């Protein structure tokens, strides 16, 4: 493996942890790491390692290196999950990425749900979330990145509560249609993803088409049938939501236009 200068970054100074938060990402821990700001190189911080397992293909190790390879000519953005330094010499490949303690959105809403039936996490929280993402995914877009799954899930929490977006480069209940069985994956099927991942999170991390079979979908989508407003959401926000489901790609917001119209419900918006 060849040793880049701006990556390389020495195992000795990386003490590996508990795996996080169980598997997802395919094989990440949690670690130490001393001196990743060299500015104090004694002080150390909380990273995430992505490795592979000890039954790993020839295959597997090609991905991780193309992984890896992508996150360097990347660039950073605070709300995307960035690229710390690489273990490349003498041992096995470790890819070392920021960590976010708090796990992923999805789990962020539902543990912070109101208890009890309806008869802590406000209008303005939510729509923060989602202008951070909508940020994340503007940055990606214009570094020639497609997620591809962009869903809660895939978005992680920090000890700080930013927003990172993670795995980027069938979860078909969050698949634009052009994508469902024409096999595309644009910059409008991200747009589409977005839509649903607005209606998790003012659903509290709510499952998209709750009861509807995965079978069943496709059809409701070719009547123009989509998901109703959420119980306790912003109407600018359905509205936005509305707008990423066209089913002409064309005629669906960038995500520009996506950080325009949440940043003014961010200073806008009550409740
Ligand atoms: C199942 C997801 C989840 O909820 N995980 C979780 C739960 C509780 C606490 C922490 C976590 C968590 O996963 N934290 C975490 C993972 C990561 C890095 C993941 C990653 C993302 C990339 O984006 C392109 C790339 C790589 O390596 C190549 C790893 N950081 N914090």
């Amino acid at each position: 493996l060849p040793l880049d200068p701006l990556w390389e970054f020495p195992r000795d100074r990386l003490v590996l942890g508990k795996p996080l938060g169980e598997g997802c990402f395919g094989q990440v821990v949690r670690a130490e790491a001393f001196g990743m700001d060299p500015a104090r190189p004694d002080q150390a911080s909380t990273v995430a390692v992505k490795m592979l397992k000890d039954n790993a293909s020839d295959k597997d190790l090609a991905d991780l290196v193309s992984e890896m390879e992508v996150m360097k000519l990347i660039g950073r953005h605070k709300n995307i999950i960035n690229l710390l330094g690489v273990c490349t010499q003498e041992g096995p490949l470790y890819v070392i990425v920021e960590c976010a303690a708090k796990g992923n959105l999805r789990e962020f809403l539902r543990a912070r749900r109101p208890p009890g039936p309806d008869l802590p996490l406000s209008f303005p929280v939510l729509v923060s979330c989602a202008y951070q993402v909508a940020r994340g995914m503007q940055y990606l877009e214009s570094r020639k990145c497609i997620h591809r799954d962009l869903a809660a899930r895939n978005v992680l929490v920090t000890e700080d509560n930013v927003m990172k977006i993670a795995d980027f480069g069938l979860p078909v209940k969050w698949m634009a249609p052009e994508a469902l069985f024409d096999r595309v994956y644009t910059h409008q099927s991200d747009v589409w993803s977005f839509g649903i991942l607005l209606w998790e999170i003012f659903t509290l991390g709510g499952s998209p088409y709750p009861g509807i079979p995965v079978e069943e979908l496709f059809s409701l989508l070719r009547e123009g049938h989509r998901m109703d407003r959420p119980p306790h959401c912003p109407p600018e926000l359905y509205g936005l939501m509305r707008e990423c489901w066209h089913a002409a790609p064309s005629q669906r917001p960038t995500f520009k236009q996506l950080v325009e119209a949440l940043d003014k419900v961010l200073l806008a918006v009550s409740e």
